[PDB]
């Protein structure tokens, strides 16, 4: 009954995924579709654990970077924040990463057919890049107590975390520019921004190890693929529910890239110039359009994907503290504090609601029917 | 007979507009379409006054900026032009703006159903931005006689004219990036450039009031939406007559944005550097392609839209006088004079022909049948 | 039998070319198509000489620039290369250009109907720009022995070679932005990059004659048309074989433009800054993706188009020697030598195989059936 997904269902085209699945994330089966697995009896645990549980790590590792700059930035020195907030968040986020990583490796050893189904899913494919972006955020945020009294980190740290990321993006980018079944015009969705943001995060790590020329190379590659993905989202593409007819929290993924580019540019050249200010000012316009409404707060439903919509907001807050240093004053101090407060509050709500579902309602790991769709209809 | 358009016809999709209307501006009914109003008997005056009469103001307020720089620029000081040309043009343009604004407000108070029809017209929608761009050109061009002996203008002038413009563009830009019925790929036309040029014109006004950081923010937003609209016009879009098969005066709208960006960049940083020279040199290439032909002059027919094709040519002339200051010489003096002469001559022809039609042929306000199309066919 | 192609078959739409032709270059007739000429009897010689024999000149004139920098660059002065390699290659390439040019002029005087068929071919149209790019490479590479002891060249050389190129691109670019039958979305192919690279090559020549402002203007125009052609190749276009489903040597045409822009920028401003490093670093990423595989070498078949895939690789090597001067060291010396060796080896293989086919197998000038397709089907 469950032996088809066990380790030893051919690769289904992305068109079938868009035709049989509905929703902003393609995680629900339509009403005329038949699945290959039972719909009522509980499934094995390792078959209902999605690849999207790595988004919790992205939401906690990005909050450690923010609180290290708050307690050390010259623009925030009027308040006195203890350095122990970064220590606690940095240790807590590391524990969660190890638990999520160890559980997914077990699934690959026992259920490898289900892992291949998620790889070919047009939306879930971008979450195979997130395991390495969480490790780069944790390395540019190490608590001073644990850091050696040296100016630079060992270059071997950059090679171990940016190696697999570069290998994966070499294959994916080649497919985009070709005329195959998996070209950008056939798969491009709002979540396709996770395969670009990792170029700018790795540029910061390269500078911190003493390799400035390598950082410049990674900035140029991330810049060429963000404009292709940014202009491609305004054209006519496959019809589906991956593009909500109204403004919906999924559009926050368009802010991560510009904010990280501004932060990465200021670290390579030492100053917040006309390039970082343009990157920072593009991401700030998008922040207002998505957050300056009243339905953004009134309409809020819990989901595991919510953990992936908060990390692009905590990154825009890190770039606002760098901008306040280049332009000292009261207009900039208030802007930095306002964005930081909103991001932290959004993460506190998700923390409480996640525990209530797990140990008070027991509805956090339902069956994953989106991976049992038929290949032919 | 006329009570359906009176103040108290549902919102028709942009597809219906493209299917029932023909021409470079979508102002004529096809030969198989039926209208909802009489086609022979004269209509009420307020029902045949379009929103495109604000283009006359754009053609006269942009000519006052040119003649203030001609009499004050160091590169033009060999000729001796009286400062009284700017005074006369500046006062004349203000009178026309007040008369056009007061007449359209009356239509909204008595015929509000016809105003909503123009708002949803894919081409006429961009002319709701023009009432504020005419007021910003008049504020950066005030005749010295009326100006106070101070270095900066009061910041309240910027807030009163750029406030409504920012509010309107927040709503429109949000629709472009969503998956609704009014996304750019469904409505994008050559006239869609009027909703972007106002970001660069407001950046100049911000600098003149002492707010340089605000000007930089408005430059970044205008730059992100011009590349989306510039690359989107080369793709496959709804089939209609909004894109002439040959070069036609409507393509002059592609020059306004690059010329204003170069002028706005030189005011924020004080020098004509490698950014202003690239913006200026892109707009100059387009000027030659559209004006260096012989059919541009042989084929000329009077229209009220002609008043909206001249303002992008008078702006390219203002950027040519700024460039002549950074590069003094005879090659630059001749270039500035040549472009200025052509723009002024084009506006003199429209001035005489407009009066002849009004008081010698009485054919300037025909019935507007493009707003009476049926919603269902 | 051959009188229809003789000098005195209407202009066939680009759609017919894509529907009746197959292959990465549109040079083979499909299996259900009928031709207008005999398929077995040998044709006249002047009717089987394509416009793509000018690609041999591009492969030999670009190799003279490389070997002049190797013997004169400060970064390569540890090795001692004789200046006589540039002299021999420069003289040999000039002889080939004169022979190819004289043969094609004869065809136009006797077979003008076949020349018009190649002009309207969506792929062969871009090879009408190559006759002038070969003359600009030969003028920025003149052997010192033949050069006058002056700092600058005569400006008349720039006018005679860049005049015809500018005239041709004025007409083509106008068609792209219009709504006609030959707009970019209807014809855009990988070979469309040859009509843009000539703007950057002419900028270098302008600087060498003392006209720096003219060079800046040509850089801005080439930059605006490369982003349109670069983003347009990721959209949904006419279905055909012009876009191979896998990585194929034809994709090397995407490297020529970025490499020449970096070289041209360093000559206008004197230094390899953050603009040349971004252009250079984008072209280097594409080089790895196309050359760092094992099927690039195992799968190699001789073709006359191979001569047009090597010139974009010899240009990326010229930009690597300029970068090694701005960043002296051993990491940069090895990179420059590695790319130069590969480009030279690829050209030596094509040289031997071209002579074997001509005088050992007699299969170098087959009948050109792609120009005899019917216009109606
Ligand atoms: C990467 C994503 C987030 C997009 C945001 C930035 C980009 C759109 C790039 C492309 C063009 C760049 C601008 C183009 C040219 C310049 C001039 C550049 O060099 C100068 O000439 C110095 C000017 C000065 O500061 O005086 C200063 C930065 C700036 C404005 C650039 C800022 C960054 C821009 C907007
Ligand atoms: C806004 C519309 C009208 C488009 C026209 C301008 C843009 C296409 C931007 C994006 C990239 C920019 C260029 C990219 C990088 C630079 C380097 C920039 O910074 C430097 O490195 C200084 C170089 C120098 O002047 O020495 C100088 C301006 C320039 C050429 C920029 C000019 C403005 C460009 C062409
Ligand atoms: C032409 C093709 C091959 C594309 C490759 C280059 C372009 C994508 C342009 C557009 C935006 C440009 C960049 C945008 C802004 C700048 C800042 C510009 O001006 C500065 O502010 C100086 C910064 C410094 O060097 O300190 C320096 C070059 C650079 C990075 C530009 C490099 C060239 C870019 C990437
Ligand atoms: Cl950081
Ligand atoms: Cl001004
Ligand atoms: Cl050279």
């Amino acid at each position: 009954d469950f032996d088809m997904f066990r380790t030893k269902n051919e690769n289904v085209d992305a068109g079938r995924y868009f035709a049989a699945l509905r929703g902003p994330e393609l995680d629900e089966v339509k009403d005329n579709e038949d699945i290959l697995l039972p719909k009522e009896e509980q499934w094995p645990f390792l078959l209902r654990f999605p690849i999207g549980c790595f988004g919790i790590c992205l939401g906690l590792s990005s909050q450690a970077v923010l609180w290290l700059a708050l307690a050390k930035s010259p623009a925030t020195n009027f308040l006195h924040i203890t350095p122990l907030i970064n220590l606690v968040v940095w240790l807590f986020s590391l524990v969660v990463l190890v638990s999520v990583s160890f559980t997914y490796i077990l699934k690959c050893i026992f259920y490898f057919e289900a892992v291949k189904r998620e790889y070919f899913h047009p939306v879930r494919v971008n979450f195979f890049f997130a395991p390495w972006v969480v490790c780069m955020f944790l390395a540019i945020s190490v608590p001073p107590m644990f850091s050696p009294n040296r100016k630079y980190l060992h270059p071997a740290i950059w090679c171990v975390f940016m190696g697999p990321y570069f290998f994966l993006e070499l294959k994916i980018y080649g497919q985009w520019l070709s005329g195959g079944k998996r070209r950008l015009c056939k798969v491009a969705n709002p979540s396709s921004h996770l395969s670009v943001v990792g170029n700018f995060v790795g540029a910061i790590l390269a500078s911190k190890v003493g390799w400035d020329e390598v950082a410049k190379f990674l900035w140029a590659v991330g810049f060429a693929h963000y404009l292709v993905v940014f202009v491609t989202l305004y054209q006519r593409l496959p019809t589906s529910e991956a593009l909500p007819k109204e403004l919906h929290p999924v559009y926050s993924m368009f802010i991560a890239a510009p904010s990280a580019a501004s932060i990465a540019w200021n670290t390579i050249y030492g100053q917040f110039d006309g390039c970082s200010r343009t990157c920072f000012f593009i991401a700030l316009f998008l922040y207002i359009s998505l957050v300056a409404r009243i339905n953004f707060f009134t309409g809020f439903k819990f989901s595991v994907a919510w953990w992936s919509y908060t990390f692009p907001m905590t990154t825009a807050s890190v770039a606002t503290i760098k901008y306040a240093e280049a332009v000292p004053g009261y207009p900039s101090r208030a802007l930095a504090l306002t964005l930081s407060f909103i991001s932290t509050a959004m993460v506190c709500v998700l923390f409480v609601s996640t525990l209530l579902h797990a140990f008070v309602w027991q509805t956090l790991f339902p069956n994953d029917l989106a991976i049992a769709i038929t290949k032919r209809k």
